[PDB]
């Protein structure tokens, strides 16, 4: 009958009120950091416009071998023009004490190179993945970091993405009941032009075809939806003989691997055809399908029984967890502020490399390759 | 500003009408009768009910092991109790002109024995998939067949099923661009207390595990999605050595292909995961995903593009085209009738046979298996 | 380490087997004969095909103005051709025994005449939606109904389809929450050339518009939705002057409504759109969105919430419940054999026609119509 | 056979590349400057962080009453905070050319008020919905603009929403052929806790319930979606007069409207069931559900058909067209820099709260509202 005391006691007069109520991550700093190593496709599009989203990181300086570009990219993202380096003077930044960590974004060949170079500056990384192309320089990569006594993280976006925790959230939960297929595909047509894929023709640059590329996020989204490791590994790999892009990397390649658990799974990567990104995970009891499984946008996951299909995705007007972009970035900074590990170190993308390297193997040979390694991840998927 | 000459024209007390509009197909004649053998979970849940919705079929007698469930299953479908038949006088019904044909809906390995006593019978023959359980069983079937001067057809209803075929028909018109790389899946949780399931547990009666039973569904699909012959098949198997299910056949396996055109494929078959049923096609210009793929019910299929999800079921209302069950017991029919080949002859269950016979011999010996032997596809796909 | 004893006692021969799992409702008993009235497209599409999933009914006879049709179409069905009645000997049926009811599938004001003939010739009644084309006719049917001491049921399908039950059951759980805005939509393109769509352009066969012939599923469903009745409605109808199928018939009628527990309710039924069957269920705790709502096939029903869509929809191999023309035709049925009131009265169809009366009042005045009559639901919605 | 000649041409040395290829939008500048006025929750949660991803736009100051938190938010986006004005100095902006405009998200009866204000402080406006309380109101800011040789922008975000204009493109295209029917629903439930939530709870402030807060997304929708006006207007609304939340203002209310084309529309608001935003525009020839339709992230819409569902979203890697609130913050920015009509004017924001007046009479009265009053969408919808 009567109005309550809230609505009432509010001014019809111009008036200040509270902080308001928050349905999306709010800002809170700036502290940590961040020096970003390559100018490019990712770099541009993707990582520096996701710091805006971040609560506890910006972007202290710039590096790159395009002075007039990292002149234009400075401008607008605003960082210092006298804290622009290159690929020979990248050390420099050791003086620099507001430069907390670097941010890999260069083709998978450089990557361990300036890893190093950036721990013996006393700086942290921050390696896109792959981590590199051979597991002795991603070791090399965590003997650098255990020196400088500084932190390795690789850029496993998946792992900061709300609908992918969500997806390992409900099979933990045992929602599929036992599991015992796991489906992958991951797919892009290859364009020659485009200046980012050019690199990624050369083995020498890239380290493979595809599955270095992107069939790493199948590889790698089974290891933490299942929750366990492969202990084998089989494979196959095909390109058209006459396209000058698989020349010396593979289009198409289909690996299966079998785990402890007695799970299975098969997946593959492709160059030649469109967008694809979809996951599946068989359980006796109900199967999830992620499709869009990895996507920067718009992922969307559903819990599948006869006669149900429970889909998930992210709110229409609320905003429950930061972005995958940001959330990854504030991660480093997390765990370095709070002095604690960070859910994706340096083996945790050795252990993709060295899967990756089984793969391959498996695949020249016909032969299965044993995979079972003991390796372990620690604080888990 | 007057209604039009149909309206006005209606009658205003009780009259007779034209026929109406079809907005489903109609019943139009019980011109071929045929003869069930094997009144199982198949034929009581499937077939037999399939029967309703034909064009030019008929029940005209029945074959079981079982005179009570002959007796009751008889009485509701019209049959005469004259025309129950046993394993040991079936070959009488050869004295009955009523009994066109015979469909066989027996365990696997007694399909080829029924199949060649219906053709010395002088009748036609409808045999379930998988044909049989050896090439040579199937070669033998085929030989019948030619010998009595009768057609052979088999079981492949998703070879008359209108998503299936509207899949088929948007790929042929290039709607995917050029096609890279095709994955299936096909589960179903095995329950030993299944009287149904119970002879799929062994060896000698099933002919192999899920591959046979259900795996076959993703290999004839990926053949008729692609519209070529697989010239190279790689495999491997795995099932739970302490679950009683799979002593003798395979749960889980998967197969991984490549066409003369180039095209890849990788599917797997489970006996220990829920219901899959999921075809995809990916092809440079977009993906197609069938979801259910190929259910007895509510197929569903997707065209998918950067920002689109164009999706294709049957309709609300109307009824375009017949149900796979009345459709594939009316294509015998009708192909007798007019005296035209059918679309799933003996060959093409043979080519499977075949197919799923180097499958295993891969699994087996881990090496890949050429299966470039010329089979060719009477009639498209 | 060994097989089932149910799998190593199957033998390797041919041999009889049990009654396999029933995964579809199966055939039970032809007990109950039906005698069907105006062989249209209802009947013929619908209705007539329908009689093959019954576990308790069979057609009998047929009632038509139409010799010739009616000789295809009992040929088609295995109805004696001594079975077939006109309108002028209809009354004759009270002769035949095997004759228990009627099935009434003429336009809307030739209802109440054949209903009251059936009961005055010892039958039941299942007559077709919208019941009569006045309140008076449908309580002179429930009169000859209870003087007769036979059944009266209306056509509600609905009332027997298993996603729509669904619907329902949740809501009765609570999982929308307190209901609180209700939303229908319920269209289709009215074709002048189509026999059927003929007399519904009549008033005077048709009783009204598309409010009439299928606003009356948005009316319908949205009191069993809500599990209660309106007690105030409000109308405004148009429909283009220059267009010759609505010189007498309304084309779209829109309808608002409050009940007695607040909730409020919006919908509307077009002559002039394509197929709609939309039916939105708003609550504090969730949102019901049912799309198609009330199609011959294909329903789909979905529970949202911010982040999440829950779909259920018919399963792709299993069949839990029996079609909803099937159901309905032995709702009847097994009402008689178990002396049990119907779910669908005379008194469901008349509350609809009633409150349809009070919807057009309300358009015609551009004013609310008390609905607080006191209908109370029978044996719940 | 060969790599073409930019794949081999790159150097596995560290160097410097062209820009990369563009699939997201990029930032390009921030030549226009804005002052933001009311730091409440939607400035706090969409419109601030909304910056980040324009390409000419920038916070050059903030208006806040709440000192404390005004200086928090300075910090996080950087504001210079001598340049944090109040409501009573507001006017001192004047006097800084940096501020070329001002977006005035404060409750709906100050909108007005501080728009006038800020047009004799020779600066454009852009000024959220609902525009003002009243008719004169508006016709006051648009008489201030004028004045002051300023433009007035209107907060439609939905103008900006790619998904949107997708619809109104595709309707445009007449994929839905003639249109006849729309729905729409809007709703959300009331928290009377929440600090913005307390004054849409007074009529003096909010200047009405949920049609003036968020059924304006359908009345608005309905307008561009069929790109016209309504020329008579009907409408209802109730609302527990036992719940305080709405004392003053409504809970829900249904209105219905007819266009000089001849379509119809039925819509609602509510403030007591939870999140929906759903439009359906029905037309002969196909249908159109948008669901979600006006969200601030993942909208989703479908053009359906019988057999056919075609979903359009945002692509989950790509990015063909910048966020509604970027895009809206740019718009004006740009409608400046190049002299043109920005797309939502001052007019068409009070052609809104003209309707709605002319609604909420309708619902008073019980009585139908011309509002056939030759208003004209400038630049078309
Ligand atoms: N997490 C994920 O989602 C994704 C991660 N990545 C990873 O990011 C890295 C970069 O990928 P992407 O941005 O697509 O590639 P681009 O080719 O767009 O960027 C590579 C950048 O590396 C720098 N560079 C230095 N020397 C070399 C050299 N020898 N050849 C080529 N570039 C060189 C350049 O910076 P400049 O011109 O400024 O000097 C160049 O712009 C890869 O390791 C890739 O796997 C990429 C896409 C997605
Ligand atoms: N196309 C498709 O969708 C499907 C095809 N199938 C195929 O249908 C066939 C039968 O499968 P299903 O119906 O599930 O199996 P069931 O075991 O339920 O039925 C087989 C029937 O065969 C007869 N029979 C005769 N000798 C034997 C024997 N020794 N062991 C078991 N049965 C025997 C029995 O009939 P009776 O008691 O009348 O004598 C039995 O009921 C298989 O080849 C299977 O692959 C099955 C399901 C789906
Ligand atoms: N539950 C639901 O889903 C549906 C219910 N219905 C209802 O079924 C009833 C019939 O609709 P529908 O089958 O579409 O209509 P049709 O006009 O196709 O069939 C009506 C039948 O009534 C008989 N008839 C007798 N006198 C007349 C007369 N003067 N004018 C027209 N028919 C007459 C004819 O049968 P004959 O030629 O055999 O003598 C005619 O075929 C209606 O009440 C309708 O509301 C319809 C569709 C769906
Ligand atoms: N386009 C769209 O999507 C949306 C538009 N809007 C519109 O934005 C406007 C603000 O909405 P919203 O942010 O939800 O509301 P909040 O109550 O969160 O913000 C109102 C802000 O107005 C200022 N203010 C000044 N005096 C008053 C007063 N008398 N009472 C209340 N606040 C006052 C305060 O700023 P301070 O405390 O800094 O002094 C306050 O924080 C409304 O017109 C609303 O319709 C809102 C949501 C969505
Ligand atoms: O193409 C990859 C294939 O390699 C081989 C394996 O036996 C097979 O299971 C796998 O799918
Ligand atoms: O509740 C709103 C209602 O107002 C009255 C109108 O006649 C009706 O069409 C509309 O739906």
């Amino acid at each position: 009958a009567t109005l309550p005391a809230g609505a009432s006691q509010v001014p019809t007069t111009p008036a200040g009120r509270p902080m308001p109520y928050a349905i999306r991550p709010m800002p809170e700093d700036r502290r940590f950091g961040y020096a970003i190593v390559g100018l490019g496709k990712y770099a541009l599009n993707q990582i520096l416009p996701g710091f805006a989203g971040c609560q506890h990181s910006r972007i202290e300086a710039l590096v790159s071998g395009n002075a007039e570009k990292a002149k234009i990219v400075a401008a607008e993202y605003g960082v210092d023009p006298r804290k622009i380096y290159d690929y020979s003077n990248f050390d420099k930044i050791a003086k620099d004490p507001k430069i907390d960590a670097v941010y890999i974004i260069l083709p998978n060949s450089l990557h361990a190179e300036f890893a190093i170079r950036a721990f013996k500056a006393g700086k942290h990384v921050m390696c896109e993945k792959p981590m590199a192309t051979s597991v002795a320089d991603c070791q090399r990569m965590i003997d650098a970091a255990k020196a400088a006594n500084k932190k390795l993280m690789i850029g496993y976006r998946c792992h900061y993405d709300p609908m992918n925790r969500a997806a390992v959230k409900l099979i933990r939960e045992n929602q599929l009941g036992k599991l015992g297929m796991v489906t992958t595909d991951n797919s892009d047509v290859m364009d020659q032009n485009d200046p980012a894929q050019q690199w990624r023709l050369r083995r020498e640059l890239a380290g493979g075809g595809s599955l270095m590329d992107i069939g790493i996020y199948g590889l790698n989204g089974t290891r933490y939806l299942l929750g366990e490791e492969p202990i084998e590994v089989r494979a196959y790999t095909y390109s058209d003989p006459n396209d000058e892009r698989f020349v010396e990397v593979e289009d198409r390649i289909i690996w299966q691997m079998r785990f402890r658990s007695g799970a299975l799974s098969h997946g593959a990567s492709s160059y030649s055809t469109t967008t694809t990104s979809r996951f599946s995970v068989q359980g006796d009891k109900a199967v999830l399908l992620m499709d869009p499984a990895t996507g920067y946008y718009q992922n969307l996951i559903s819990v599948q029984t006869p006669g149900h299909a429970n889909q998930s995705m992210m709110p229409q007007f609320i905003m429950p967890a930061n972005n995958q972009f940001s959330a990854q970035l504030d991660h480093l900074a997390e765990a370095v502020i709070n002095n604690k590990p960070v859910r994706s170190p340096g083996e945790e993308g050795m252990q993709d490399v060295r899967l990756i390297q089984a793969i391959y193997e498996a695949a020249r040979t016909g032969r299965p390759v044993n995979t079972d390694w003991g390796y372990v991840r620690q604080g888990g998927y």
